[PDB]
């Protein structure tokens, strides 16, 4: 005879999955991903010190591993629906709240040209480079 109902609200209950990456670590570069979201390659900029390992990132997920907490249809659904057709076109900016303070970053994803690969650019929200060149595969 378990008929004990309980209805209440707790701010702590709703407030969960906070920022875990206390570290800042600033960097801007592109990363190759697969249809499933697996790291294929890593290409960072040539104007800063080395941070994360190039091989350590490979084999793991980008938004499912490197980006813990983004596991949702808010950012995943867009990637899935895009893969189903073979061309994920998304352009927006994400806010990365840290202990040191809030930091917004612009990320642009687009299907690779060679095919069977995706291109995800990650860099702080700021217009710097737009017209590139000398980028042709062998």
């Amino acid at each position: 005879m378990e008929h004990v109902a309980f209805g209440s609200e707790d701010i702590e209950n709703t407030l969960a999955k906070m920022d875990d990456g206390q570290l800042d670590g600033l960097a801007f570069g592109a990363i190759q991903l697969d249809g499933d979201g697996n790291i294929l390659q890593y290409n960072a900029a040539e104007g800063d010190i080395t941070g994360r390992d190039p091989k350590q990132v490979i084999g793991k997920n980008f938004f499912k591993d490197v980006a813990p907490g983004t596991d949702s249809p808010e950012f995943y659904g867009k990637f899935k629906e895009g893969v189903a057709s073979g061309n994920l076109n998304t352009m927006f900016e994400w806010m990365i709240p840290t202990s040191r303070g809030p930091t917004k970053v612009k990320v642009h994803m687009k299907k690779a040209l060679s095919g069977d690969s995706y291109w995800v650019f990650v860099k702080r929200v700021k217009l710097a480079a737009a017209l590139e060149h000398h980028h042709h595969h062998h």
